[PDB]
């Protein structure tokens, strides 16, 4: 398993030390507070009534949490996942990356604390 | 070893001649082009972009290439699956199928070309 | 067999450790997705409704996978290929490699994942 | 190795395959013409009559072509590497990057073409 924090102005995101292997069933939990921008903060699920202004994650919200598994494009997490396996084709590291437009991490702060463990399969 | 077409509004699927038995390995390639409405049209990947609206395979897009092997549940098959061995207590014959909502067929059009063979074992 | 990933940005492509000799069968399977620049993704078969612009590999779209045998031109592998005996005396290492204008490849994201394997014969 | 270009107005820079580990001898060449704003451009040493007003790199001009290996600091690259090694506990990916103010990227143009190659050793 694996725990630590994924900073929401970091553009390139948290590698963590979970390989993702085809068959994997994964349990990953995410709290706390960030934003991209304005002083206000949001949880992991990011901003409901913000635009899409170009987000490196087109299925989930501004300042939601997501992830990539190796060099897979951008899957949503949000809250976390429960019992999750990836879609065919997918595998390699797991890296979570705070959901903004390219170019613009600059102004972000806060940062989500992060569980993720493998479960029995 | 089987070779044919699959149309993307036949929603009973194409059933082939190949019977899955214990044990077998099996290698899968698709090709070809199809849509489940809009005038765009997609590889056996399916639409990325695009939500699950009550498909008959959930592990894989919309427009995505899925089979089932007798009466078992769908299995994503994508642009193909490589030497590849079917889950405990799975076999019977293989149908090909286009991945859409059921009831939903009749707006569908184009078809993927797939070879099917058995791997040595 | 051998089985990686080749990025949609890179000119040079990705080196395999399958030397295809006179005579082998082949077998690729090909998934993932990629962009050529466009903010869309599109899977090994590429854009069938972009242009031509002086692709490296004048006989697939543009964003399809290719490969070179050797000193070979281009040859398109798309989703992959089933049982495939190459063009007469054709040889040498295959070489995957993105579809792309060469001198573009800046704005390219993405990669393929590929197993490729020898066939009986 | 890798072949492509790194875009100017990149601010997440351009991730190589290449992936540096310890021991391991690289040579980087770099060609071609950039800007950080203004309708010149300048070569991969960047602009040398430039003030430094923030760049991710104090160590080169603004417009030169620096990098990052794994989540080491900026390392200056400009015309290229010559059978380089890396500084003690120096390892990972190679992200090139075009070396500007952090937030201000958005008005650049051009890009650099760039070969990376792993030496003996
Ligand atoms: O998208 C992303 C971005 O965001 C920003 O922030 C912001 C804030 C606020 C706002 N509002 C509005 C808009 C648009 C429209 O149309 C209306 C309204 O937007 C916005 C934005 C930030 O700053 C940046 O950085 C980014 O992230
Ligand atoms: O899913 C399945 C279905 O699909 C359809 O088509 C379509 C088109 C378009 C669209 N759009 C949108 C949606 C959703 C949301 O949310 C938004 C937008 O969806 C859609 C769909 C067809 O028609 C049918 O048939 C089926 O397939
Ligand atoms: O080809 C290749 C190339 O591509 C590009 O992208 C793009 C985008 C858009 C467009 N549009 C149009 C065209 C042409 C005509 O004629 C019209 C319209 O194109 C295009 C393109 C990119 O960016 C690059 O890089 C390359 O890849
Ligand atoms: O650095 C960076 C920046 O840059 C800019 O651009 C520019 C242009 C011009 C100029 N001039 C001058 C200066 C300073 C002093 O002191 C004097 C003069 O600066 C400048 C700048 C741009 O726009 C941005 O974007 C950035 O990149
Ligand atoms: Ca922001
Ligand atoms: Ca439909
Ligand atoms: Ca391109
Ligand atoms: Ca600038």
């Amino acid at each position: 398993a694996w725990k630590g924090e994924v900073l929401a102005n970091n553009e390139a995101g948290q590698v963590t030390s979970i390989i993702y292997n085809p068959g994997d069933v994964i349990t990953i939990v995410a709290a706390g507070w960030a934003s991209y921008g304005p002083t206000q903060k949001w949880g992991p699920q990011g901003d409901r009534e913000h635009p899409d202004q170009g987000l490196i994650c087109h299925d989930a919200f501004c300042g939601a949490l997501v992830m990539k598994i190796g060099n897979s494009g951008t899957i949503p997490v949000n809250t976390g996942l429960f019992r999750w396996v990836a879609p065919n084709n997918v595998q390699g590291a797991i890296t979570l990356i705070y959901n903004d437009v390219p170019g613009t991490y600059g102004n972000n702060s806060g940062s989500f604390s992060v569980n993720i463990g493998k479960d029995q399969s």
